[PDB]
Parts: structure tokens; C-alpha cells; sequence
């Protein structure tokens, strides 16, 4: 679909299960070469390498947790070593677990902030880097949340790390965007991803989410992919700093639906 | 480029110049049916249907005043009548003028709200009628501004009639979410058009403005036509109710550039 | 409370009824001379008048539609002819009425915005108008709600008009801020009002609009006069062109308590 | 000023120097008792203990790291021992320092995550469970920027923390507004406290900073002082969730007087 895609190097953190994968599989359609990041379980990555390879794709899987400083620094030296250069950075790892903000133990604070916030800033860090060392008019996406708008009660430490991803985005669009780097923050609300399919199992659950997306349903991966795709594209050149929400009107406050209040 | 957009049929307020005129030949050239509007004469709507029959296009141009309400009524019937249907509505039409806030007439301030805001609303409004009574799952585009979140001196009534559209959008959004009608803002920064080509005439105002864009240039009018043909595709089809800004990073604070304050 | 209050000349436009009669009584308290507004019914600011008597204030009331400009010129001149000088200026006057937006008449949208919009527009202009002739540092603070942020289905003029109110506010605050004069909005949310109080005394209207209040009740006026008369104060001497929200938690997104979604 | 203060236990961290230093001054004078903290030495908490005792204030001071945890468990728990029982919390204590994004080093991030947010959060939770464990409706205020929304390059990771700490405390203020605990923010713009006493001092750079405040001078610590205490009070007993910006006009972006752009 964007033949400007074609021949960029796009690395994608956490991207052998859900969201990540999906991107992964539709920058390899829009013909980018690309770097799929594993954690732990390498076999949940050669999976996505063969649906990559099944549409023709180029890619790479490399092992790498972004709460590790030197996994992220090999991270962006290896689709560099690998494809000579990068083009696109997109921080999507990420993880949360629900509880009461007054019983909330530091340490599940940390895991949180550590890995959805200080991961993104790293991956950001590093492609950027590389990118002003290299006079390359690159782009980096951060996969973020309607919780960077909408507070979000049992998951304190994801809310405060999204919020602080928006702040972090917008800081390097505006401190890098002389030089042609392009910085922005996709906004997903409930998409149906492995990180919710028990929730959206049960049908009092599912019926539960829904009711709070106006659109009336929750999202399918493809959705946010075909986001990322046009924010990584020429066709978006004049777009920075933003925060794009794909989240069938969820930010619109879903409460006051029929002149309520 | 989008597929889908193929047979769709597109109304464009004030389209026989500037923004409006790029989105009409953008969306001819994905083979869309055109609507163009003007409003008195048609030399300037001639134009743009010469360059619309360039790219091998369809398109008809209806005249029209969008502070008319029979007007607009007219001109959404004009498009059902000559191509059957409407799929995508674009409210673009708009106009300013400088003038101290406490020196404003109530005629100034009232034809600004009048063609910005209320020729929206009503554009929005028969559009939206339209998809409802025929089950419709069309989309609605209204062309805001960066200045529906950034403040304006010496433009009151325009700051005032985008803030007005903002809140107007994601209320009609939310609104009409269920039934499949999605309906967003496009906010572009400078952008060359003729409603600036005497002040980017001058090089001291050139520079003026070019000192406000982080990105360093101003506009061109295909940057914002690019955003209005992704977000009437279905490749936006989970996005609704936000404004995408489309400003070269206007909207991040460019005097904070540099860590000054 | 506020000492420095005491002499300062408050105009409040509706403030017959509802949160304008509350202000006035509030400010009589805190010693200021109050001018109150009525439209038609005379009876309704006698009444007020005495509640300010009560307190041992001084005040006049007069007559003004907000819609009729020579109306808001005289409201203004009459605070400066009674009381020699003006020193805030609120706008509180508004409407609402419940319509399906693809239903909506131009009649009834004018209306909204006319009142709402344009009508603290007049009261803004001619208080800042004497402000700056006469270089005194007075403020203005207008009366918005929560839904200048949270859209409102079935009510779509008065989103638009009061989205329309924030920047207004803040292109006047912005505007005349090197001179001293303060423009601040007040959002409140679900307060206790004769234009509530219909909804309000259904028992099962009542427990629908808690449930969208984090707080879990309904406010009371005197907790919106509260927030003007510190806004109106030196106490907020380095507030200006904020919106602030006395709403119990509204627009934090009540849907998503107990981390739902 | 405020009656319903006397009497309220009051614990400000990073206390003894600045707007910390202000506030705990304030509240004294509202006859509040109050806790200040300082990190390692108690010089610095000698001078606002006797300017608390100079206005016949009680108070005490204790020593805490917000980073350490059992700091910050102890500095709560000293309240309660000392006077019996907590009211209100404020997170002041933050730190900044500037290095271009892709320079900063993961001990610098950190630095300034683990103290601007993290201990915000340490705070927050343990007033927080003191509260609900006592059924105290209590109050947090939490010390932000106007940096929670304006981005600011060189300090990505102040920017980055703050606006993490808008959506902490909008999420704790949804999360517990059942129970009646009030959690706000404040946000300053550029104060005269010792974290800009060099800067300041340069008249270049005073007169740069002054040139991006719209009311044309910077901020004294009393008028941040002021913001506080009426947050605390039951003046502002419907406010929660919000974030008062006390800037001067700071956020409604300053480049853009006179019309320009
Ligand atoms: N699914 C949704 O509805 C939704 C809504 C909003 C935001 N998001 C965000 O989108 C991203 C993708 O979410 P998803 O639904 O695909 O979830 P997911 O759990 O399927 O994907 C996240 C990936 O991150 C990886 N990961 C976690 N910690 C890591 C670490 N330290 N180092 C490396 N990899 C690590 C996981 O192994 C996993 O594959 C996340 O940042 C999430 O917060 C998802
Ligand atoms: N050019 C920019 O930099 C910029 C930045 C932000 C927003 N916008 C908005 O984008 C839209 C397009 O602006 P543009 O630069 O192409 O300006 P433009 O003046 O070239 O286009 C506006 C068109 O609206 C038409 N119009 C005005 N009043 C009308 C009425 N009552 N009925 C019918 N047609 C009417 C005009 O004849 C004109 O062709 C406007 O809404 C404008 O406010 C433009
Ligand atoms: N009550 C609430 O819950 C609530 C919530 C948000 C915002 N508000 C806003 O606060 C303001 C006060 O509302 P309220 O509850 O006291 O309602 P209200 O109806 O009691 O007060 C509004 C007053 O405006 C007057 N008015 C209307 N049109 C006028 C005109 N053209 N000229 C002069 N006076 C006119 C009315 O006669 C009335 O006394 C309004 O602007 C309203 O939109 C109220
Ligand atoms: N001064 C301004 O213009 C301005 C503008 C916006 C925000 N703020 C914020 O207001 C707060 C007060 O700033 P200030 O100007 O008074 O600065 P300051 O440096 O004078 O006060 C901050 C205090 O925090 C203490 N502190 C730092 N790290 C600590 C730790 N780990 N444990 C305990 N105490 C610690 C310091 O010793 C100091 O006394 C900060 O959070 C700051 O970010 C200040």
C-alpha cells in the first residue's frame, strides 16, 4: 500500500505475540525488512517469522528484554548489522496485572514503569541516536493506550507509565523534529490480543467491554497495524508528536452516551 | 492507493481552492466521485474540475453558501441525485480575519461562527441524517485547525468556532458510534495555501512562521489531503472522535525548544 | 474570606437563579458590590436581592438578554454609573435542551450558541474593554461546564458552545495577560439547580446521574460560588486561562471505576 | 483564612527549601500542624521550623529519602505518632537536571523517575491506605509542572515524570472518590525558589524566561502557597482529579501573541 515502506529496516519490540506481531506481519506486506524481538520464548517468534516468510517477507528474530540497557543497545545493532541500516523504532513491549493502588508492592510498580515506560525510552534513546549520528530522517512509534488519557483504577502503574510515554513522545518530537525525525504514539483501547483473550472469554466480560466502546466492538490487531503502517509513511510526513487513538471512541466518554448526566 | 475509496462519493465545502481543492483531486485520483463546492461563481471550481478530469475523474461542482441552510441541504440531495449516493461528508469551508478581541463587532465575530462552526454543524447535520435513514455506515471529516487547541489572539471568534467544532465532533461521534458513522477533525498547522500567500509573501513573516514549526517548513496543501483519504478509508475503521493535528509539531510548545524556560 | 474582595464592583449575568444567585450571595458576603441580571422576571432578582440584604450587602439588579448587544453594553454601564467601576465580570447566563443531532433545528442550535457562546463573548469584550481603557487589572470568569471536555450526545449545541467558551477564555487570557486582566473558566458538573431539579426529583434519574460521579453526590451551588469568589481573589493572582473543574470526578472517566474495560 | 484547616495534620516532603518550604509557612498560619522533611541534613529544616514558630505554628521535622521506602512509611507514621492523625499529604520533593535525550544515561533517567514519580506514588499509597484504613476523608496533593503537558527538551525525564504523575493522581482520584479522598495536582510554571536562583540571576536569562510568561513576570513561592491551602480546604470540596495550573499563562502557549503564526 506505501511503496515508501518498501526496502525500511522497522524493529519492533515484544513483537512475537499480539499487537507486535501483527505489525510485524504488515510492514513485512508493505515489503520493510523486519526485526522481531523475542524475550524469552524463541518458538513464539519463529511462529511469526513464518507468517512473515508466507507473505514473502525478510526478517529477523532477536532475543532482547528492554528492561536490559545492553539488550536494547544489541537490539538496534543487530538490524543495523543485519540490514545495514533503521528506519522505523517502534517500542511496543509492554505488560500490566490489576491491583488496588493502596495495596500496590513497589516492586509491581517498578516491573511496570521499568518495562513500559524506561523500556520506550531506551528503544527511543538508541534508534535516535543513531539516527542524528547518521543524518537519517527516521521515525519512531510508541505503542501507548487510552490510559494515557483515561485514569485507570487497579492499574495505577500502567495509567502513570502510558502518561509519562505521552510526555516522553512529545518531549522528542519536539527536540528532534529539526532534523526530520518523526516521533508519535498510537492509542489502542481493548483490542482483542493474548493479553485479554480470558477476559473477553467470558461472556459477561466480553459484554462488560463492549459496552464501554461506543462502536460496539473491540478491535482486531489489523486495526492498529494499519496505523502504525501510515504513521511510519511518507504519507504522514507533517505528522508529529501526536497521539493517534484507535479505540472505537472510548476516550469519547462512553457514560454520557444518550444525553445522560 | 486506498481500494476502498473506489465508487465512494465525496462532498468537499469550499473546494475550489486550497485545502479543499487538493483533498477533491487527491480523492479523484483514488477514484472517488467528486462534489465540489463554491460559492458564487464557478471559475475557480472550473479549475479543479479541469484538474480532476486531468487525473481521469468524476466530479461536478454545486454551488452553494454553507450559512445557508438550504443551501447546504441542496448541496448533500445534488450529490445522491447525480451520483446516488454519499458516503464521506467534508466540512472545509471557513474564513478570518485579525482584529483586537475587545475591538471585535458582533458582525465579525458572528460571520466567523456562522461559516466556521454553525456551516459545519449543519453540513454534519444533513450528512449524518442521510446515513442514518438509509443505514449508512458513512464518515464525516470537519477541517479544524491547530488552533481548536491553541490559543489565537486577534482571532477570537476563529479559535472560538474550532474549539466549538472539536466538541461538536466527538459529541456527533459518540453519538452516532453505534451506528457505524465515524466522524473526525483534521488539524493542520501553516500550510501554503492562498489564504496565506501574502504573508508568506514577505520573507520577515515567512520566517516569522517558519520559527513556529519545529519541523522547520510550512505545509503543503497534499500533506493535509494525504490525512483526509487515510481517515475516510477503512484503514481507519476503529478511529473516531479525534482530531489528527497535522502541524510540523506546532501544537508541542515551540518556544520551549532547547530547554528554555 | 477574601479581604481583598471587599468593595470590588461583581456583574453576573442570569444570576437571578440558579449558580449566578448563589455567586451573587456569595460575593455580597465577602463584601463586594453586586449588580445581578435578570432577563424578564423581575420578581426573581427581588427575591435575590433580599438574600443579599440579608447578609448586610449592597447590590441593584438589571435588566438584559445576553443576545441583545446594546443590552450587554448597558448591563456594564449601569455597574460603573451605580457604583463607580467594575472589577469582575461573570458570564453564567445559559441554556440547554435536549435534540437528536440529526434532528436538530438551526432555530434551536442559534439559539444555544447565541446564549452560551456569543453572549459571554459581549460580556467579556465590554468588560475588557473598560479594563484596558481604564488600565484597571480586573478578570473575567465564564461559565462553562464539564462538557467543554466531555461530548453530550442529544446536546450538541451546548458542547459546541461551551468547547467554543475554552478558547475564547483562553485567547483572552493569552490576550490580555501583559495587561493584568485574568480570564478563567468554571466547569462544574452536576449541581443542584432549578435546572435540574425536575431530573433531579425522579428517584431513578437521581441514582443514574450519581452513578456518573465518582464522588457519589450531586453538588451543591454553594460549592461552584466557592471556586468564583477564590478565582475572583488575589489569592489566584497567577491563575489565568485555565478551566477549573468542581465536578466531583465526571470527567475522569467514571465508566472505567474498578478497572473495568 | 481558611477555618477548617486549624487543627489538620499536614506532611509536605522536600520540605525544608522552596515551594515545600512556602507551603509548610502557609499552612502554619492556618494554624495546621505540620510535618516537615528534609532528606540529610536538618540545617535547612531549622529555618522553616523557626519561621513556623515565628508565626506560632507547631510542627516538626523529619528525616526521609522519598526514594527509599521505608522512608517514606516512617515519615507518614511519625505524623500519626506526633499529632494523632494525617490529613492532608502533599508530594513536593522533585529534582531536574538538562542533557540532550539521546545523551542521558539510564542513571540520570532514573534519578529523576524514582524521585519525581515514584516517590509521589510512595507518598500517595501510604496516606492513601492510612485513609481508607481509618475512614479518614483526607486529601493528597501531588507538586507537578506545567511540564505534565508543556514538553520540555533536555529534561525528558522531568517532562516524562510529571505527566506519569497527571495520570497517577487522576487514576487515585477516580479509584477513591467513593470514599471521599480528594487527590489534585498543581501545576507551577517558573517560581522564584532556589532551583532557579542561578538562572535567574543572569539577566539574559531571566528576561528570556520572562519573555515566555504571558503576565510578564515570574512566580513567587506564596502565590504557589495560596493554591495549596485552598486545595486542602473545604472550599474546594467538589474538586478532584484535576491538575491548577499556576503559570502566569504559560500553557496557552506564549509564541503565539499578538496573532501570530
Ligand atoms: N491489547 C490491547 O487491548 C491493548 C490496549 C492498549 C495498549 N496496548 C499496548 O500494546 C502493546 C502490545 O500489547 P499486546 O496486547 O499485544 O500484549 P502482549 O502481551 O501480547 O504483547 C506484549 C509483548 O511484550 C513482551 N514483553 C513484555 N515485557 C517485555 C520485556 N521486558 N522485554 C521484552 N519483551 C517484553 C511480551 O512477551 C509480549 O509478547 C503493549 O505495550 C500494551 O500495553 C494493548
Ligand atoms: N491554510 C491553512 O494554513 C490552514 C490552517 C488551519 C486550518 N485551515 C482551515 O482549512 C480550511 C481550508 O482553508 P484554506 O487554507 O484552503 O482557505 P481558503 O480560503 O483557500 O479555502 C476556504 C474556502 O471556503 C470558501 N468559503 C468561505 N465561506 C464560505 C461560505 N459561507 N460558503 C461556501 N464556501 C465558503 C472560500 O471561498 C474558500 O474557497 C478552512 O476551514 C481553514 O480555516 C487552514
Ligand atoms: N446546574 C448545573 O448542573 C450546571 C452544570 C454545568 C454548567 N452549568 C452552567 O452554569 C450556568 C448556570 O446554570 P444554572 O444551573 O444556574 O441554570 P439556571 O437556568 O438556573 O441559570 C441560568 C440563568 O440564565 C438566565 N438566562 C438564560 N438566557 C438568558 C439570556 N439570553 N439573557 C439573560 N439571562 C439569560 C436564566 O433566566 C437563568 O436565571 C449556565 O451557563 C449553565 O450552562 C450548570
Ligand atoms: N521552582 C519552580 O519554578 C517549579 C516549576 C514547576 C514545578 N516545580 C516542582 O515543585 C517542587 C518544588 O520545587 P522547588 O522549586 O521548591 O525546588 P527545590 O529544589 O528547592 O525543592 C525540592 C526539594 O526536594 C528535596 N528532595 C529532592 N530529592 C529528594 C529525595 N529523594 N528525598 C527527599 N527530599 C528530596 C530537595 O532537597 C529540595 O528541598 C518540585 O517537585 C519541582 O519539580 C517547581
Amino acid at each position: 500500500m506505501y511503496k515508501d515502506l518498501e526496502g525500511k529496516v522497522v524493529v519492533i519490540t515484544g513483537s512475537s505475540t499480539g499487537l507486535g506481531k501483527s505489525m510485524a506481519i504488515r510492514f513485512a506486506t508493505e515489503k520493510a525488512k523486519v526485526v522481531v524481538n523475542y524475550r524469552s520464548k524463541e518458538d513464539e517468534a519463529n511462529s511469526v517469522l513464518e507468517e512473515i516468510k508466507k507473505v514473502g517477507g525478510e526478517a529477523i528474530a532477536v532475543k532482547g528484554d528492554v528492561t536490559v540497557e545492553s539488550d536494547v543497545i544489541n537490539l538496534v545493532q543487530s538490524a543495523i548489522k543485519e540490514f545495514g541500516k533503521l528506519d522505523v523504532m517502534i517500542n511496543n513491549a509492554g505488560l500490566e496485572n490489576p491491583v488496588s493502588s493502596h495495596e500496590m508492592s513497589l516492586s509491581d510498580w517498578n516491573k511496570v514503569i521499568d518495562t513500559n515506560l524506561t523500556g520506550a525510552f531506551l528503544g527511543s534513546r538508541e534508534a535516535i541516536k543513531y539516527f542524528v549520528e547518521n543524518d537519517i530522517k527516521g521515525t519512531v512509534i510508541n505503542m501507548s493506550s487510552v490510559h494515557e488519557k483515561i485514569p485507570w483504577p487497579l492499574f495505577v502503574h500502567y495509567a502513570a507509565s502510558k502518561g509519562g510515554m505521552k510526555l516522553m513522545t512529545e518531549t522528542l518530537a519536539l527536540e528532534y523534529a529539526p532534523k526530520g525525525i518523526r516521533v508519535n504514539n498510537i492509542g489502542p483501547g481493548a483490542i482483542n490480543t493474548p493479553i485479554n483473550a480470558e477476559k473477553f472469554a467470558d461472556p459477561e466480560q466480553r459484554a462488560d467491554v463492549e459496552s464501554m466502546i461506543p462502536m460496539g466492538y473491540i478491535g482486531e490487531p489489523e486495526e492498529i497495524a494499519a496505523v502504525a503502517a501510515w504513521l511510519a509513511s511518507s504519507e504522514a510526513s507533517y505528522v508529529t508528536g501526536i497521539t493517534l487513538f484507535a479505540d472505537g471512541g472510548m476516550t469519547l466518554y462512553p457514560s454520557f452516551q444518550a444525553g445522560r448526566g
